[PDB]
């Protein structure tokens, strides 16, 4: 998709302190090996109070994207929150709780779920309905969060390929206005890979309970085998160079015009990650920020995206990739142009 | 708003069988007063085996209605599938599985949170999305699917305004032609009733295990009371009476000219009722229908939708109302208008 008239905002992250690798494998929750391989230094991680709840964290990091903008919360026409795991309250919408304490009474709230690509779905979405005339507003806030606590994750070992950070960010986009211009999005997506993250897992009728340790790992591989596709690692390759084509393409850019690519937190350790895939080095990617902040739900791309603005590490006339990715399998890319720095 | 070109193709609910309310006190699972009171006669129960999952329930749901519009699996740019609870599986894509049956591999699918609103709420979200030029197709897939089970959900008792119902419903959403034409939408939504729905619940780090049985009606009285507001029964009233006024008014229609609203299953077995506040007679509302599945998660306005449709109790030139509500507290609705009979 060529956006005419998309814009970002307003951007920032609330993320609790770092807690380091070094740490956790001292305390034995971390093997070493694993350690080094995945390249994560530090995660972020929260305190068990109340206050640090995903929503609450959420209200936090829009509150500061939407001041950052100096956007009015009276102009915002849809609030939507994505995330991985439990926001503290079953049976609640978290998402109404958000826009109510950031945006006020009366604005339209949805949780979305699309795993790890919410963040950057929720920008197709939220850019469709600012388009529509549904709404009275220009702008649209887009929050992720969450909080992960065992028994059922463990932060250092639940997913293969990462290592979970707790936290909450913000995105405030508008059709009127802001710091960077939302030039395309694109999402590749291959739903035959949903097996990938359920494994050989039954449909249980209720969650079952004393909640064993989650290891989506091994999934995979139960999930691998039983689907039992001769081009496996083919199709997840194509869906991401669908996404990062189409929305270069639909930007008139190239990747060597991209200053930045803002990626998702994961790593393989040996071989080709997915810098290699999107063409550019690893220095040109948000790796060494991500590394010390682990994967924080739906948000990197958002957090991401504050840690260049904030720390002036792109300029006017810069353009940034924002590359999304999360288990379905659906991926979400948007080229960004930096029109000025708040 | 006012819709210029968004249709209905398709609607379908998979309903697994009836349990009544007769049985279940006898049973010693709900008060014989309690039955009475509420009016419900029975409830949608679907067995605990894997294949009705509330993904696979919705799956077929969504192949019945794409097959009675014949909309080409090839043209739905979008699935959106929403739900109030447990999927059968965690930390794991629904939707995408939804999408991946019902559809293929290459749609954008994403789960939606609104509470009992989520079917109405997607309409909008769905039907900008089909406007916006994001995706090549002219269709939308919406699902909606729940199975509640104890111990934490007591279908019975869990909530005092209603009784929970399993099952799955599916509607297709067309900008080119369908059986129906969308007239109108509208939303009026309130942030602040969002603590009715978690009383005095602390957030919690991880979900509570033993999950003890959920009472969503003490939820309702103890956020009452916290939130110590003087108009709380206005603001609801006022949510509501403002979600009628602009759908009957974007579509150029009076509530004497609606020959039909479908509405959530909910009862207060005195005092007013939803029907006196839309302004129409009890008969004129899918009440009779909906007090014979109890309140099917988010599908309640799909599923009464495709009843109405299926035993042609309606005809072309009917208008049709169709009335969302949720916790949050969101309330969508729509003026469908007939132009023929599948």
């Amino acid at each position: 998709m060529r956006w005419e008239n998309l814009f970002v905002s307003g951007v920032a992250a609330w993320l609790p302190p770092l807690s380091t690798a070094q740490d956790a494998v001292m305390a034995g929750l971390l093997d070493p090996a694993r350690s080094k391989l995945r390249g994560i230094e530090s995660v972020t991680v929260a305190s068990d109070a109340e206050e640090d709840a995903p929503p609450r964290m959420a209200a936090r990091a829009a509150r500061a994207a939407l001041g950052r903008g100096d956007v009015d919360p009276a102009d915002v026409s849809l609030v939507l929150h994505s995330s991985l795991w439990f926001q503290g309250i079953d049976l609640w919408p978290a998402a109404s709780y958000v826009a109510h304490e950031a945006v006020g009474r009366h604005v339209p709230a949805f949780g979305l779920a699309q795993r790890c690509n919410g963040g950057m779905g929720a920008i197709e979405l939220a850019g469709a309905y600012l388009g529509s005339g549904i709404g009275a507003g220009h702008a649209a806030l887009l929050t992720t969060g969450d909080r992960f606590a065992g028994p059922r994750i463990d932060r250092w070992n639940s997913v293969d390929v990462t290592m979970y950070g707790d936290g909450a960010a913000a995105l405030v986009l508008s059709t009127r206005d802001g710091f960077a211009r939302v030039l395309s999005t694109a999402t590749g997506v291959d739903n035959s890979l949903e097996i990938l993250a359920r494994g050989d897992e039954p449909f249980a009728p209720h969650p079952v309970e004393p909640s064993p340790v989650a290891d989506l790992g091994t999934r995979t591989v139960r999930g691998a085998e039983l689907a039992d596709l001769p081009d496996l690692t083919h199709r997840y390759i194509d869906l991401l160079v669908a996404a990062k084509t189409q929305a270069l393409e639909d930007a008139g850019t190239a990747i060597e015009d991209i200053a930045h690519a803002v990626i998702p937190v994961s790593r393989r350790g040996t071989g080709h990650e997915l810098h290699d895939l999107l063409g550019l080095p690893d220095e040109r990617t948000s790796w060494a920020y991500g590394r010390t902040t682990g994967h924080v739900g739906a948000g990197d791309q958002y957090a991401g995206l504050a840690h260049l603005v904030e720390n002036a590490l792109v300029q006017p006339g810069d353009r940034v990739l924002l590359f999304g990715g999360g288990a379905g399998y659906t991926c979400t890319a948007a080229v960004v142009e930096i029109l000025r720095m708040p």
